[PDB]
């Protein structure tokens, strides 16, 4: 049962820390994997507020998708014409992502790119990213990692760039391990260490949530300011 898979996942993470992730991937305990992007992402992009960003897209607009897993989101942004990097801690995940998207034109062209990278450790390219998409990443991090997460986000997103955060699961007081209950407030506190580094341009309830996501998810768009 999936409740067992979560319980086991919390065990490995308690024992092996961040290394538990590649373990979980190769052992096949991946109860988060949904096979596809979350509908809110597509709807936002196809919406007019989102169309604004994609027409602002420069020739080499770069997208980072941290904790990308099998990389559905990365592959989505690549299909929009963005040079896109999907990065997961787990080389298994990165291998399973290259299989899953093996037939993607963007994988062949290089637009889409999957790499085993530690979000906290890798070398932020000097150009920085025009767009970062965080889904089921922030909520995977133990609470003591949210400030580094926000700190990293500040260096990763070029000024005037965009950070999209599908904030999920908004589950209230639930004290469980991964996935942690989060809310916009917890994201805001991490990102701004009010108004210091980001502008929250857009904070909405998606009209198109997955059914198990309904009432537990908000899409928030953040602009990087100097
Ligand atoms: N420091 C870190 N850097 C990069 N990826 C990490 C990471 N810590 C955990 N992860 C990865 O984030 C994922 C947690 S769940 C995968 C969720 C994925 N975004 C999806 O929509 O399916 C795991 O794949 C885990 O390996
Ligand atoms: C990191 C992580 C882990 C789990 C178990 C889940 S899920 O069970 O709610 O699908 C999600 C969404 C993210």
């Amino acid at each position: 049962t999936r409740d067992e898979k979560i319980t086991y996942l919390r065990k490995i993470i308690g024992d092996k820390g961040s290394d538990a992730w590649d373990v979980a991937w190769q052992e096949g305990v991946t109860p988060w994997d949904q096979g596809k992007i979350q509908p809110p992402l597509r709807d936002f992009i196809e919406s007019n507020d989102g169309k604004a960003l994609v027409n602002k897209k420069s020739d080499n607009a770069r997208v980072l998708v941290p904790g990308c897993g099998k990389g559905y989101d990365a592959a989505y942004f690549a299909s929009l014409g963005y040079e896109t990097l999907g990065a997961d801690l787990s080389s298994t995940a990165i291998e399973k992502a290259k299989e899953f998207w093996a037939e993607s034109p963007e994988l062949k062209s290089g637009k889409l790119s999957f790499q085993t990278l530690d979000f906290f450790k890798f070398e932020v390219p000097e150009a920085k990213y025009d767009l970062v998409y965080d889904y089921t990443f922030f909520c995977a991090l133990p609470p003591d990692l949210r400030a580094p997460w926000g700190a990293r986000m500040r260096e990763l997103v070029r000024p005037g760039g965009t950070l999209i955060t599908l904030v999920y699961p908004i589950d209230g007081a639930r004290s469980g391990g991964p996935p942690y209950s989060i809310d916009v407030q917890k994201v805001t506190d991490a990102l701004q260490g009010p108004g210091k580094y980001w502008t929250k341009v857009l904070d909405i309830v998606p009209q198109t949530s997955s059914p198990d996501h309904v009432g537990r998810e908000r899409l928030v768009v953040w602009e990087r300011i100097n």
